[PDB]
């Protein structure tokens, strides 16, 4: 959900465009994305797992497993795998529109609000 989001619809923010420059732009859409972080038995992980992928618990109905809980999941190859559940992360993603009417989907970490202090790297590439 948008619970805890720190950017509002209609907010002016700064982000990098397709062309490499940073511009003001307005937020026109907002969404949340919940992914789980699981540790496979070969030592690898995924922090992009769809909650629906968990087959040892109905996570859509019941919410996430407990941290550290052993789970089973169905991967995108259609096969079942054991893993350790680590955490659930809900992140907010925004759609922005630039002056020219072009649009981009942007993760919160790639947005600057107008109050934040901007990197020198960024101030250098900021269009008027
Ligand atoms: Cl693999």
């Amino acid at each position: 959900s948008m619970l805890g989001a720190d950017v509002s619809l209609g907010q002016v923010v700064i982000t990098k465009n397709r062309n490499g420059l940073y511009y003001r732009c307005r937020v026109i859409g907002a969404a949340s994305q919940t992914c789980y972080e699981v540790n496979f038995d070969d030592g690898s992980y995924s922090d992009n797992l769809y909650p629906e992928s968990i087959t040892s618990r109905d996570c859509v109905q019941l919410g996430p497993p407990s941290e550290g809980e052993l789970v089973e999941l169905r991967w995108t190859d259609g096969n079942l795998y054991k893993a350790k559940f680590i955490s659930s992360v809900t992140s907010h993603i925004y759609q922005v529109e630039f002056e020219d009417g072009s649009q981009l989907t942007v993760k919160r970490g790639d947005i600057f609000t107008l109050e934040e202090e901007l990197p020198k790297r960024v101030r250098s590439r900021l269009s008027l």
